[PDB]
């Protein structure tokens, strides 16, 4: 038996619900201060489930915040592109049950271009039949996959961490397959895939910083949280100070 999965099984947060009024016409500032209470809502669950990760309390104390607070964007990012996946078949994209983006909510958000992005990511959990095992593995190790450059408090305890999420998924990989080329191709094709969720993540870490800076003028909403780690953590990573870890050289 797998304990490691166990544990990220056992762990998975389940169904988180905007709070969206759908009976509102679809506007820009509806559409985006819900998907503003919807990270809020994300992130309280986002921090309960890393701090259950498996060697996630042997980073040192700041680190644990500092990893959460940079790569929250990813995580949740991937975790949509599953759940669109899983429930419409990459349609249309799944954020909460709640809230569901069809082409016409895609334009109202003023989007539509990074929406695109982020189904064709989730149209890939189809494309490359991802399992939910990989899934989980591939969402761990996003965890892990965006550093100040000058590094963490405690790089050492970061780098052993990362380093077993990479074995891990390397193992769920193996656990059931034949010859070695099919293990090699989809390593790379996973790691891939990876690589692709940062690009994204940077677009909606550029779109929503504009977005709070103009918050007054367009009347959008930002909780406490939100506002704080977009005004605070996002301008670390925009001015790359921050920067993501790539498997591949872009
Ligand atoms: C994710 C872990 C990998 C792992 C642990 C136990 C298992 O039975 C396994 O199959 C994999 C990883 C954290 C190993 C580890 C052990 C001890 C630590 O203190 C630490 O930071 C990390
Ligand atoms: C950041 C943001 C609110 C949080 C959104 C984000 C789009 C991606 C996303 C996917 C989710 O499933 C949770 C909400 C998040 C994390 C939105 C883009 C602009 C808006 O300000």
């Amino acid at each position: 038996q797998p304990i490691f999965l166990n544990v990220l099984e056992a762990i998975e947060p389940g169904v988180v619900c905007a709070g969206h009024d759908n009976n509102q016409p679809d506007s820009f500032a509806a559409l985006l201060s819900s998907l503003n209470e919807l990270g809020e809502r994300q992130l309280v669950h986002v921090v309960k489930w890393a701090k259950a990760l498996p060697g996630f309390r042997n980073l040192h104390v700041d680190d644990q915040m500092a990893v959460i607070q940079y790569s929250w964007m990813g995580l949740m990012v991937f975790a949509m592109g599953w759940r669109s996946f899983t429930n419409v078949n990459s349609r249309m994209l799944y954020f909460a049950p709640d809230l569901v983006f069809n082409e016409y909510r895609m334009h109202k958000s003023r989007m539509y271009s990074q929406c695109v992005r982020m189904r064709h990511l989730s149209q890939e959990f189809g494309w490359l039949q991802i399992t939910p095992q990989e899934f989980l593995c591939m969402k761990a190790l996003l965890l892990f996959s965006i550093i100040p450059v000058d590094g963490l408090k405690n790089q050492k305890f970061f780098d052993e961490l990362r380093m077993n999420y990479i074995k891990e998924l390397d193992r769920i990989i193996a656990c059931k397959r034949k010859n070695p080329t099919s293990c090699s191709r989809r390593f790379y094709q996973l790691t891939k895939l990876l690589d692709s969720v940062q690009p994204i993540a940077r677009e909606l870490h550029q779109f929503t910083f504009d977005l709070l800076i103009k918050s007054h003028m367009v009347s959008v909403d930002f909780p406490e949280m939100m506002a704080e780690i977009i005004s605070v953590q996002v301008p670390k990573i925009l001015s790359g100070k921050v920067k993501p870890i790539y498997f591949h050289t872009q």
